[PDB]
């Protein structure tokens, strides 16, 4: 932790940039900032001021007031995660269901760390060995969605959440955050393209990495309510379809427990 903090090199923005260039990337802007309250908040604020955030990438070394979903938090220490948000214009034509972007983002994270090391837990989680390796948050601000990823690279669970894990804690020796980050951006770009095009590979690939689909689950709803059943599928809006004795309960978000 003290030990870890002293062995976490900064990102090399110029090298991230070079990788996007060499690759002919369609990302329109890439910035790394030392610290911010929330990258998601930052891109939403740009959009709100009339900036075109489509294809804008914002990476923060440190994030001091991270957002989870529905009012929960996201914790970090400096240089220990890849903390990034991207803008996506969603009002195209033929309009696709923006609820799939968060799923596409998880998928891209898992594909980016596959070379080094389990799967996607709906709605927001990337798990490895049952621990939370990454969290995904998509926020709509028509005509945009801001899509956020917190990926634990060397972050220790004692620094952020007892149920967290990281690439380092999974046994990856000296993870190269630059190379992972560049790979992540390549895969996010690829999945957003599939999403726009209504390409079926997206949902097929998500299924192939899904921990939730096919599981006995409890869906937990406000008011201490719950519904227990089988996570039958994810629908074309990105929502979980729970089979309860033949009847379908479709939930758009919120908490899901694998039993
Ligand atoms: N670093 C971490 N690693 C694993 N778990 C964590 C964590 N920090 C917090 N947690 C736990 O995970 C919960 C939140 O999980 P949820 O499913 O609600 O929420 C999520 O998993 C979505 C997390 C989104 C983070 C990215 S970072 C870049 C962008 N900017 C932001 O401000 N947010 C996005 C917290 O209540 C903690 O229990």
């Amino acid at each position: 932790m003290a030990d870890r903090d002293r062995l976490r090199p900064p990102l090399d923005e110029r090298s991230l940039r070079d990788q996007l260039i060499g690759a002919g990337s369609g990302w329109r802007q890439l910035d790394v900032v030392a610290q911010t309250g929330s990258t998601n908040a930052d891109l939403l604020a740009r959009a709100a001021s009339g900036a075109d955030i489509d294809g804008v990438v914002l990476i923060a070394e440190h994030q001091t007031a991270g957002r989870g979903r529905h009012g929960r938090g996201w914790a970090a220490t400096a240089r220990a995660q890849i903390i990034l948000s991207v803008g996506v214009r969603v009002v195209d034509v033929p309009v696709q269901a923006w609820g799939w972007l968060s799923l596409a983002a998880g998928l891209a994270v898992l594909d980016s760390v596959a070379p080094l090391i389990t799967g996607l837990k709906w709605p927001n989680d990337v798990l490895a060995r049952g621990g939370k390796l990454a969290g995904i948050l998509a926020e709509v601000a028509q005509p945009f969605v801001v899509l956020g990823v917190g990926l634990n690279v060397t972050q220790a669970p004692e620094e952020v959440d007892p149920d967290a894990t990281s690439l380092l804690d999974l046994g990856v020796a000296a993870p190269d955050r630059n190379r992972i980050a560049s790979r992540l951006l390549r895969e996010l770009e690829a999945r957003i393209i599939q999403w726009r095009n209504a390409n079926p590979q997206l949902a097929a690939d998500y299924r192939a990495r899904s921990l939730t689909i096919g599981s006995r689950v409890r869906v937990e709803l406000p008011g201490g309510q719950d519904v227990v059943g089988i996570a039958r599928d994810i629908d074309d809006q990105g929502r979980l379809c729970l089979d309860v004795g033949g009847r379908t309960v479709v939930v758009s978000a919120g908490d899901v427990v694998h039993l």
